[PDB]
């Protein structure tokens, strides 16, 4: 038993996974993908969490995000836009939930990655451990 000396955090997204939710008819499929991180920061609540969220979660907590930024008075910390809606065809084919996934794991890095964040982000920690984020 160890304890890193320096604060960490490392965080992926991945996995991606298409469902069939009633598992008869096409109604309300969806992609969801898995976030894996790794940290100790005093702001988190265990070490590893693996949590997994479609692509309007990662909306819903943007713009959650984006107001707490605003409450915890950072006017000027700016959170860069996610990689983009689609059009409902293509939106399952492998290709496009590829480059999707590459999109979300690279914001999702780079938003973690933030020392304003890290530290004063109770959304954030919330997008990364809760089963479900809604």
């Amino acid at each position: 038993i160890y304890a890193e000396p320096e604060n960490f955090l490392e965080i992926e997204v991945h996995n991606p996974k298409t469902h069939i939710p009633n598992g008869m008819d096409s109604k309300g499929m969806f992609t969801d993908y898995e976030i894996i991180c790794r940290t100790n920061l005093p702001s988190f609540h265990k070490r590893v969490s693996k949590v997994r969220r479609r692509y309007s979660d990662f909306e819903f907590f943007r713009k959650c995000l984006i107001k707490e930024i605003s409450m915890l008075n950072h006017p000027k910390v700016m959170v860069p836009h996610l990689p983009g809606k689609i059009l409902l065809s293509n939106r399952f084919s492998n290709e496009v939930i590829e480059e999707r996934r590459q999109g979300l794991n690279t914001w999702m890095q780079s938003v973690a990655g933030h020392p304003l964040l890290q530290s004063g982000s109770k959304v954030l920690v919330r997008f990364i451990e809760a089963e479900k984020f809604v």
